[PDB]
């Protein structure tokens, strides 16, 4: 059942040939044979899927070769654990990284199709929600580009979080059914489903501790290949889908119990139903825990499986096959969501593999590395021990014994320090016992890191003081990055081509090389092209806006964008204050010079966030007024981008001129979007916090439009009293605006509509909108005047783009690989024809 | 969005080349690219799917060409409506009809795989249940072989009916989850879902009658290509799958209503969940109606769609585009299950198309043709008008107005005949109003037919007397048939090759040509080969039995099989009586000559059928005794085939010698299995009823082992009194057997186990087991003695096989095409290279 005849089963011949003739033959086989269609009945969506599958074959051939190489060389594998993967679309990104765009373009042209039309058919993968997930997505691209044997592990959300739609000015959430017509980029593995247990009880027997009487839930993996840039290296993203062990009971169907018959089906599937389910109640709270354990349990079993199966893996040789585990496995804990992976690995090791608790714990710590994204201690994930006790009984035991061994050594260094114990314990004993998941992640990992220089510092010294003191070397910093593939070459082929036409192409895999663009700082002919590229990107986006919004867009306008989640700390209300202000200024009397701007605000509000949704309605109302006002005209146009997401980001970003990063000082750890704009040719107007800080250190604070209170100033005010009533009367323009909002200038049908935004802004604010108002508008006026001089604007732009090179995720990954995972990057190209 | 460049989208190049080199290349592309596997991790199931997809491409290329031809020539299309499609497996049958078996064999051999092993991986399509569905399946193969533009329409049952498993002697039903790993032969059409309404209310407006306030259920079609024999003609079988319009409510998920959120999902999916759901209660009863309407509603919409889209179809030209409808469409109503198609087509025509009721009714009748399978009037499908009124309100109205127009003309021919009205009305007014579905099918069709000569006669004259009298020409006969592809060439390649080695290959598409085998009746050298072929088939099946049952099988044994549904009228209990009898005879004292037999009994019992299940347990108990009895040995072995189905039928049938068709006289209309055995080289022992009748007329009653009471004899006894107590004492051997059963000879642990089979056999029988007992055993002894003389046995066998030619489904289809559908068969081969 083997032989050398079975060597005929290979990709040897069917891999490598990627000319236009073969791409046409493949398109035809997929259109007709895979889709069971023909040119007479085929839809646009069918031609898209035919292109997707054609490209996928090239992708999968390289994935097979990549994985065969990993098995042969048996390197240390990196497993990126994240409850969020903001992947976006896959077609064009795959074509670029595999270098197929040119050929496919010609092929699809010869077939009589419009490739740009096939491309827009694709849905954004409903697998992510924001920056945490997009970081993971950029990391995947980087680890593949850096030749690392890395994996992406998460949950396959059937419906993601939701899609945003704006009807009648307000936000209405829709179910993101991205899978309605299927996903040609994934591949389910029905023959490989892992059991995930829940509830039950512990039974300490003679031959060990047993977790019995449980409810099993199957994890069905879906594999999607992640391609590296031009290196033939394609890695794996494996997402789990919840399924019941027996999705149909025949006995119940014969009795008429049509709900019972498929009862286990629903319960299990709720797990992978949506991303971040409403936790405002036990039911939804318990589901997040189930989702967290689900990813953990299934992922770990898979890792152990592949480990044992590895070349040098398993046996006796091997004394204990797991002695070399941390030398062959590295698991990155993105945030605290997968914190359960620590007790679980311990459960597998001790209960199933029968290894000594002490031996397993040693192995465990060397395996896990924790990443803190949220610097706020009030925002650290906690779980009621009661909830864990019910759902994961054997797991509560392990968290206690882990904690017991943690505290015992603290008194073995602080025998009198009774307060350091309760301050460092995993459990918080109060009128409801909770479990600090960040503490678990810290004690259970060999490394911990923040996402920015000051973020990591606050993490190391402030928040986890009593932890870093015990072991300084554990805490690190890994400043976030962005992939220059999807964020430059893909989204902005114009800029990427201009940059390469001057300094070659080595910048793509070595972004820091962008400093060589300074040798054109004096060149005005280049800056001509540079600004020309931005106008190209602006013409195309203007069309998008006109078609999708039916709003006349001034192409010569500025393009002032602020795209991110709608939240109070993110401000955007402050942006709206300035918008009304510019409107009022125009209303003063025309003729006065006013540099035209296109104020685009985008983002999604949380379902149970009243303030955020009012702010959306507030912006839309302002927009309707200033866009229809005959006086204003092509001077100021306000646009609220509906359903802002990865694909849309790729659209607006290369068309932006002014990046709005105006969050209150002291509320931002990093700023992934900030870096994207910088790289694309936009000037940044933003507070000196989060990402802006390090961007300033690279280009020069002089090159960014820093404004408002610094973190010190805010803490200074959070000691005296922020009475919003003051700035109101003190400031002229502010008064007018605020009044217009409260009197119903922007809401004639319902003047008391924004009544709630007023009361909060004054007597109940928290992020000081008014305190930075005046400071914000003056800063903006400096942007407007700078925008009046092209050379001055572009010279600063080139300064930003030329200093963005360190914000590449390749750099970040090089750091994680070097300082945390102990993995060495590689530039070698996987051979398809070995 | 067209051009002549789009002509590049074609199968021109990728269709036709089917050598071994290309079959290997395709296997590799599917194994690696479709399955995302390699030879290092690929399972047997993966290699199967890779072969299936490879073969499927050849299949789909011909389907595309076939359908493109149908559009071009625009012939009249036949739509076969059946709630059951017993398809079995598809791999090998597809290879034979497309002539790929040879090449694939070599290719798979060069890949180092065992093709027989890949083949057994495939599951039987859980789409059928018995003869009604297998008839439809054979018809599909025949219509494709006969070049007819025919379609198969039904429901895609997610779990079929159930799979049978015998544990501890009894029958236990299991959920037939044939789709667990997917079906590579089907193709869903998510972009084409048809709405199916339920409940609601009627609203007679100004502009027509409206059916409002309904509950929509989506019908998602799954397309599977049905290949014709060596003619490049591949037709379509389209099965509908129930889906909810909105399978997920986000609003409910945020509130924690995890059942509500996916509430509509379950309700809709129950429809296509299982075949023949338990109707013993309103819930299950209402579901069968929903299933019946579901197939109807979706199928008709599809037919209208394709009709309008047809070449000569739609417009004005066309005055009324539907004037030519019955000249372009023919819909066959297999049984009364799809009876709802009559009122529905009327609903579409009148309400939606706005055609005059009279004009629509004319069109309707010319479109439908009804097929009666059940001759019993007590078994005619009836529906409570109350149930229809709730579920399909607009439909009850139409059934009444159809009936009103039916009865009004009866008094316009029988103005005083008050009893003929209530006797011919669609509705039965009683202490619960019911609707006769057969009457609806008759009034709504232009043709009606029985499945056998006497069956159709009883249908024409007895049961539907007052209908045929009104219009004689409506009622016809179409004797059932069997396809010689799956039932000779596929299952018995040995016999098929022997038959062709003497009379060529024209017999495959013209089975009647089998009379030319008589020119070998005197040849003993041929009969040598003939019997050799049966021993070959017997050696292979013996292995199957030993491996699967762990029972030593005597290869020289007879192989006495009776495979069919376990039912009282089917007898098999009578067969068990004889089995015990042969056992007792051996127990008399050894040495006495007893021709060795392998008594194989197979079939499935209905879940709520107590008697049938006892009979299974009865047979198994007998088996355990006579198989373990040291005295008996390789003289008599009893086997009960677990989960008897199409694939198993293909296995045992070519290995049988004695076909048991012993059902009580007057309880069988046809006999599809009977014909299968006859064609394969088995002698038939059976009552003179159903299928045996016409087989006798072809080979000669002299050539079949006719026994027991005739239909006249039984009716003679059903006038005096069948006191089973008589034969009991009167017959020696019977007494012994019956007593052994009642005293617990075959059930020492529970002697009173068969106590219920005794009481029923005596005081509550209905099919006269004892009355035919003596007559049955003597007949059997004649089989045994004949079996002692090879030449005599084979000479009769050749007589059976040589006379089976008329039992081909090609003949039956030729008749339906000629006398009912008004469609002309064709021998022309579809050109792949046009
Ligand atoms: N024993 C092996 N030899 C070679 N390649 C392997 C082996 N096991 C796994 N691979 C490769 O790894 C891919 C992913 O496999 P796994 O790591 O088992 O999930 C497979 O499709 C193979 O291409
Ligand atoms: N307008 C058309 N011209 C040619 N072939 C057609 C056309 N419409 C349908 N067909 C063929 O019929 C197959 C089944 O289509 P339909 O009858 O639309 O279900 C399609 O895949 C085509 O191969
Ligand atoms: C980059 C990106 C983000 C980043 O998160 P912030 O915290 O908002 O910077 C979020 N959403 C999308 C669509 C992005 O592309
Ligand atoms: C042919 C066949 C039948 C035919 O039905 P009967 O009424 O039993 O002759 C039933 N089941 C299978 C598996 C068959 O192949
Ligand atoms: O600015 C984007 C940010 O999005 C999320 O908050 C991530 O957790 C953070 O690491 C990232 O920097
Ligand atoms: O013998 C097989 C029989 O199976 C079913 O009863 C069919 O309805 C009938 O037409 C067929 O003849």
């Amino acid at each position: 059942t083997d032989q050398e005849k079975r060597r005929q089963i290979s990709i040897r011949g069917i891999v490598g040939v990627e000319n236009v003739a073969e791409l046409k033959k493949s398109f035809n086989r997929h259109l007709h044979f895979t889709l069971v269609k023909d040119r007479n009945v085929a839809t646009t969506r069918d031609y898209y899927f035919a292109l997707a599958h054609t490209v996928r074959d090239h992708l999968v051939g390289r994935w097979i070769r990549t994985q065969q190489h990993y098995y042969d060389k048996c390197p240390k594998r990196v497993y990126y654990l994240s409850l969020e993967f903001y992947m976006g679309r896959t077609l064009q990104n795959t074509m670029i990284n595999l270098g197929l765009q040119n050929a496919c373009d010609e092929a699809i042209y010869q077939l009589g199709l419009d490739i740009e039309e096939l491309e827009e058919i694709e849905e954004d993968a409903g697998l992510g929600n924001g920056g945490l997930g997009r970081l993971a997505a950029c990391f995947l691209d980087s680890m593949a580009t850096l030749g690392l044997a890395a994996y992406g592990y998460g949950i396959r959300y059937e419906y993601g979080i939701f899609n945003q739609k704006i009807r009648d000015g307000w936000q209405v959430e829709e179910a993101d059914d991205w899978l309605r017509y299927g996903n040609p980029w994934e591949k389910s593995r029905p023959e490989f489903m892992l059991p995930v247990h829940f509830y039950g009880k512990v039974e300490h027997t003679n031959t060990g501790t047993k977790w019995i009487d449980t409810q099993v839930v199957l994890a069905l993996p879906y594999d999607t290949p992640v391609p590296g840039y031009m290196n033939n290296t394609v890695n794996t993203m494996r997402l789990w889908s919840a399924r019941a062990p027996n999705d149909f009971n025949l006995r119940d169907f014969n009795v008429g119990d049509y709900i019972q018959a498929v009862l286990d089906r629903n319960l299990a599937e709720n797990i992978s139903r949506v991303l971040y389910p409403n936790d405002n109640f036990f039911e939804g709270k318990e589901l997040r825990l189930k989702q967290e354990y689900f990813v953990v349990a299934a992922t770990l079993q898979d890792i152990i499986r592949r480990f044992k199966a590895s070349k040098f893996g398993s046996t006796r040789g091997a004394g204990t096959v797991f002695d070399a585990f941390p030398d062959q496995v590295a698991i990155q804990l993105n945030d605290t969501h997968p914190a359960l992976a620590i007790p679980e690995l311990m459960r597998i090791f001790v209960d199933i593999e029968k290894l000594p608790w002490s031996k397993a714990w040693e192995l465990t710590q060397k395996t896990f590395a924790y990443t803190n994204h949220t610097v706020l201690p009030e925002a650290l994930e906690r779980w009621p021990v009661d909830l864990v006790e019910k759902l994961l009984p054997r797991h509560l035991e392990i968290i206690y014994e882990i904690n017991q061994k943690h505290l015992d050594r603290i008194v073995a260094l602080f025998p009198k320090d009774v307060d350091r114990l309760r301050r460092m314990s995993l459990i918080e004993e109060e009128g409801s016992k909770r479990i600090n998941m960040a503490h678990l992640c810290i004690v259970g990992s060999h490394a911990v890191n923040g996402v920015a220089k000051i973020h990591s510092d606050i993490v190391k010294t402030k928040v986890f003081k009593d932890f870093s003191e015990l072991e300084p070397d554990k805490f690190q910093n890994k400043t976030n990055g962005i992939t220059p593939r999807r964020w430059l070459l893909l989204c902005n082929p114009g800029l990427a081509e201009l940059i390469a036409e001057k300094i070659g192409e080595d910048y793509v895999k070595d972004l820091s090389q962008l400093t060589k663009l300074h040798s054109f700082l004096g060149d005005d002919v280049f800056l001509r092209e540079l600004a020309k590229v931005k106008q190209e990107n602006k013409l195309k986006f203007s069309q998008f806006l006109e078609t999708e919004y039916k709003v006349k867009i001034n192409p010569s306008s500025m393009f002032d964008v602020q795209v991110k989640r709608i939240h109070e700390y993110k401000r955007q209300l402050l942006n709206c204050l300035h918008v009304i202000t510019m409107y009022n200024r125009i209303k003063k009397d025309p003729k006065k010079l006013f540099v035209p701007r296109t104020v685009i605000i985008g983002g999604k509000a949380a379902p149970g966030y009243h303030m955020a949704k009012m702010i959306i309605k507030l912006i839309t109302s302002v927009a309707d007024v200033v866009n229809n006002d005959p006086m204003v005209g092509s001077k100021l146009k306000v646009i609220f981008l509906e359903n802002y997401r990865v694909s849309l980001a790729e659209k607006v970003i290369p068309a932006t001129d002014l990046s709005e990063q105006i969050s209150t000082a002291g509320t931002e750890a990093s700023g992934t979007g900030n870096m994207k704009f910088m790289l694309n040719g936009a000037l940044t107007i933003g507070t000196m916090d989060g990402a802006n800080v390090e961007m300033a250190e690279e280009a020069g604070e002089e090159n960014l439009f820093i404004f408002g209170m610094r973190i010190d100033d805010v803490a200074a005010l959070d000691k005296k009293g922020y009475e919003a009533k003051e700035y109101y009367e003190a400031l002229p323009e502010l008064k007018l605006v605020i009044d217009q909002i409260d009197n119903g200038f922007f809401s004639p049908k319902q003047p008391d509509l924004f009544k709630d935004i007023i009361n909060m802004l004054f007597y109940h604010d928290r992020f000081k909108v008014f305190a930075d108002y005046e400071a914000y508008v003056k800063c903006q006026d400096k942007v407007s005047q700078l925008y009046m001089n092209p050379k001055a604007w572009n010279t600063m732009v080139l300064k930003n783009i030329a200093a963005s090179g360190k914000f590449s995720s390749d750099r970040t990954i090089k750091e994680y690989a070097q300082n945390i995972w102990n993995v060495e990057p590689s530039d070698l190209k996987i051979s398809l024809s070995n």
